[PDB]
This record gives structure tokens, sequence and C-alpha cells, in this order.
């Protein structure tokens, strides 16, 4: 009916606001950046500071792993994003191309490819092996928060400031599809579901909707968070519980109920907003991270 999510493990290191928190692929290791320029790697289970990875010269907005969980990107205020080789700690590319700050960024499940969104507008695809960049979308008219790519990496999702959320086939580069409610707010977050079908997006209006995208339609809203200002990273968990998980500018993590959208949880402990969540890959088990004045990641666990 609810999980049970306990403190386990605060993680401390980071000497700015942290942005973002990935669990690797094989669930071993939980990855953080942070405006601090730097990257650290933390044990995903004991909560054990492994290394720091260090090149950018900017703060860094997001991170992510490759399916086998040897290879990270990164996405800097330095407008490259940069290819890490996690056992070296080496910078194996940086993709060069963006006119401005990169925000977003995910591999493909097969990694051959990068997907890149940025204050530029627009949206990149990069080949994973040369560092080039393939495809330059004209995505939006505005800031792009988030991409993502879908279960097979045939499409690609991607939101903006300009309050759209649309759907690009990867191959093309064509939009298949723009979504809009008679409302524009911005749309501060969107990610695929694991099955690919649906879609969860955040607007800057205190609200969190999944959409069906095959018929178009919005399906769920969740409220009762507060998330006005700040891009801040939602999830759904399918370890145990079917939940939705979403920081907060309240300083907590919010967990609702899918199908119901009732909150089930809210995890207090953070002292300023809670940018960015991560689900764990097996284990109901998750890592969510807080701005300035408070720098860490936290470990949660729930028995559901």
């Amino acid at each position: 009916v609810k999980p049970n999510y306990a403190l386990k493990f605060t993680l401390a290191g980071h000497t700015k606001a942290v942005s973002s928190v990935k669990f690797s692929p094989n669930g071993e290791w939980l990855a953080s950046s942070s405006a601090d320029k730097l990257i650290k790697i933390w044990g995903a289970y004991d909560g054990k500071f492994e290394k720091t990875i260090s090149g950018h010269k900017l703060g860094i907005s997001d991170v992510a792993w490759s399916s086998d969980s040897n290879l990270l990107v990164s996405a800097s205020d330095d407008k490259t994003l940069k290819i890490w080789d996690v056992s070296s700690g080496k910078c194996l590319k940086t993709l060069k191309g963006h006119s401005n700050y990169v925000f977003c960024c995910n591999f493909n499940p097969q990694s051959n490819l990068i997907v890149s969104g940025s204050f530029d507008e627009s949206v990149r695809i990069w080949d994973v092996k040369t560092g080039k960049c393939l495809k330059t979308l004209p995505a939006h008219s505005d800031p792009v928060s988030a991409v993502h790519f879908n279960r097979d990496g045939s499409l690609i999702v991607s939101s903006s400031y300009d309050g759209l959320c649309r759907i690009w086939d990867t191959a093309s580069g064509q939009c298949l599809k723009t979504l809009i409610d008679d409302d524009n707010p911005p749309v501060s977050f969107v990610k695929f579901s694991p099955n690919g079908k649906y879609i969860l997006a955040a607007t800057l209006d205190n609200t969190l909707k999944l959409w069906d995208y095959s018929k178009g339609k919005c399906l769920k809203t969740y409220t009762g968070h507060k998330n006005e200002k700040y891009c801040i990273f939602a999830n759904f968990s399918v370890t145990g519980g079917k939940w939705i998980v979403s920081g907060s500018e309240d300083n907590l993590v919010y967990i609702w109920n899918l199908q119901t959208k009732e909150i089930v949880q809210k995890l207090q402990g953070h002292t300023d907003v809670v940018i960015s969540t991560a689900c764990h890959p097996t284990e109901n088990i998750i890592a969510s991270a807080a701005l300035e004045n408070d720098k860490t990641i936290k470990l949660w666990k729930s028995d559901c």
C-alpha cells in the first residue's frame, strides 16, 4: 500500500549544489554531478565514496550512464559534453557543438549514441565512438530541460521552457509529436516510462503528469509538491510498488501511488531543494540530492 523508505546514508563531499544523481545500470554505483564541476562515484549499497572525476571548466548539470556501466556522459555550462571512462577516470571525448550551457544528456540503450539538450534551444545526437555530432535538431524555442531515449532508442522525448514536449524519430530527426495542453507552463522534466508507452512530464505549476503519447492524452496528474522554479528529476519506481518519485522545492522527496495519485510517503531530511532523485534498477533504493544549502546526497531504502 505504502513504502517505508528510511535514511541509510548521507553522502557528503561536493562543495556546491548537487545537480543530478543516477544509478549505474548494473546497480553497483551511484554517480553524482554538481555545480562544483565534479563527478563523484559512490557505492550504491554501502554509500562508500569511490572517486572524483574532474575536467569540466564550469558546473555540471547532468550525468548519464552507458548500458554496460563502463562510461559516463556529463553536460556542463562550459558548453561541452564529456564522455568518461569510469574505471580510469579519463575523458575519452569532449563533445563540442552547443552554443550555450548543456543542461541534460543520456545514452541510448545500445549506447552508441548520446542525446543532449541545451540552453541554445537545440537537441543534438552524438556518436559515442567518434565524439562527432550526427544531427542538430531545432527542437524548441527556449532552453531544453530534458532529453530521453525510449526503451529501444528509436524515439527521443524532449521538454523545454517553451511549454512543449516533443517526440523525435532518432534515425531521421523528424518531430513525430508535439504534446501541448490548453495551457503552456514551462516543462521542466520529461521521461519515458520503462515500457516506452507513457511519458512522465513536470511543469512549473507544481504538477506532474503521465501522458499516453500513442493517443496524446494525459492520464494521471500528481500534485501536493512544490515545483515552480527548478528543473527537478522525477522517476518511475518499479522494483516493488509502482510509484512516482520526485524532488520538491520544500526540501522533500515525494512518492505517489502511480494509479491512485495519492501521496504515499514524503522523505524529510534535506535542507535545500531536492533537485534530483534516482530509483535503483533492482532494489527498493532511492538516491536524493539537494542544492547548495545542503550539498549532500541521501540514500534511502524501503521494504516495498
